[PDB]
């Protein structure tokens, strides 16, 4: 049998649905070179 009840609970219910690690927006590598004070150098594109 089972003693526990499955997808209740609270942090999974209404919590991270799924993963609350979703980087800082989704798959979006945009830390440390993202904006112009970040790392303008001379040419960027």
């Amino acid at each position: 049998a089972l003693a526990r009840c499955p997808g209740c609970g609270q942090g999974v219910q209404a919590g991270c649905p799924g993963g609350c690690v979703e980087e800082e927006d989704g798959g979006s590598p945009a830390e440390g070179c993202a904006e112009a004070e970040g790392c303008l150098r001379r040419e960027g594109q």
